[PDB]
């Protein structure tokens, strides 16, 4: 397989800045949902998903055809709550028709993580929907239930390497796990709607205890009322891992530029830029444009 990006015919920067700012504002407006959470966190978990079905083996999944849409990837047991997501999206996609499905998915990502204050996510347009049979199989995203040996191995696929997959996880900093969707329960730390290092912080300073949740699932809670999950607990498990760690612990600087690489990298995967192709944009926040 080779995915071409093509730009939406006649749309340029200010196209998409629009699109940003629809996002955004009904950020802004829906601040009740799941707590007072506020959508932010399952757009990015969103944005992660439909990017993480990608084989580097085969150029398989990936973001570029929204195949998210389609039955069998919409009802992966691995999806489970990201519906949520996709209805808050699907207003947006009525005002703007216009816009591919990967490329939305991938922008609400890119819009939840500024404006909850985190570091500017450069991003390209030309993701291009692709049919129904191009749907890649359910079972390609990863357990929680696992060592740091399945994480570097499960990453390998999607070729980032340790410090990538240290900045990657830094986003578990933000919302929560829920019992009905996955079998886990509770938060992992304070501020979980704005992006910080605060991940890094907790899963280095905190009193961690390993107890089974009512699921029947481990998970490592702390007297705080924080929870780790398996994977993000072999972290700290890892002696590559652990050096990295405590870098982003000690520097938000520096885990902001990783983590921007990192993500942009995982939503452009499997897809082929031509170099007449515009470079990719940095959007404004509603902030910066007052509004
Ligand atoms: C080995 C890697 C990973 C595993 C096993 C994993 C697993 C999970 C699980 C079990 C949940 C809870 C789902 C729920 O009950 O609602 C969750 C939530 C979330 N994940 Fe991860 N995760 C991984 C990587 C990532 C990465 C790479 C990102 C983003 C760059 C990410 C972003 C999120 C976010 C923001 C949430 C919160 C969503 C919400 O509050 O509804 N995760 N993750």
């Amino acid at each position: 397989l080779v995915h071409v990006a093509s730009v939406e015919k006649g749309r340029s920067y200010e196209d998409f800045q629009k699109v940003y700012n629809a996002i955004a504002l009904k950020l802004r407006e829906d601040d009740e949902y799941d707590n007072y959470i506020g959508y932010g966190p399952v757009l990015v978990r969103l944005a992660w998903h439909i990017s993480g079905t990608w084989d580097k083996h085969d150029n398989t999944g990936g973001s570029y055809g929204g195949t998210y849409r389609f039955k069998k990837e919409f009802n992966d047991p691995s999806n489970a709550g990201l519906q949520n997501g996709f209805k808050f999206l699907e207003p947006i996609h009525k005002e703007f028709p216009w816009i591919s499905s990967g490329d939305l998915f991938s922008l609400g990502g890119v819009t939840a993580v500024q404006e909850m204050q985190g570091p500017k996510i450069p991003w390209r347009c030309g993701r291009v929907d692709t049919p129904e049979d191009t749907t890649p199989d359910n079972g390609r995203l990863p357990d929680a239930d696992k060592d740091a040996g399945y994480v570097r191995t499960f990453f390998q696929r999607l070729n980032m390497n340790d410090r990538e997959v240290v900045a990657l996880m830094g986003a578990h900093a933000l919302g929560k796990t829920h019992l009905k969707n996955s079998g886990y329960e509770g938060p992992w730390g304070a501020a979980n709607n704005v992006f910080t290092n605060e991940f890094y912080l907790n899963l280095l300073n905190e009193d961690w205890k390993l107890e089974k949740n009512d699921a029947n699932n481990e998970q490592w809670d702390s007297k705080s009322g924080y929870m780790m999950l398996p994977t993000d607990y072999s972290l700290i498990q890892d002696p590559k891992y652990l050096s990295i760690v405590k870098e982003y612990a000690n520097d938000q600087d520096k885990f902001f530029k990783d983590f921007s690489k990192a993500f942009e990298k995982l939503l452009e995967n499997g897809i082929t830029f031509p170099k007449d192709a515009p470079s990719p944009f940095i959007f404004k926040t509603l902030e910066e444009q007052g509004l």
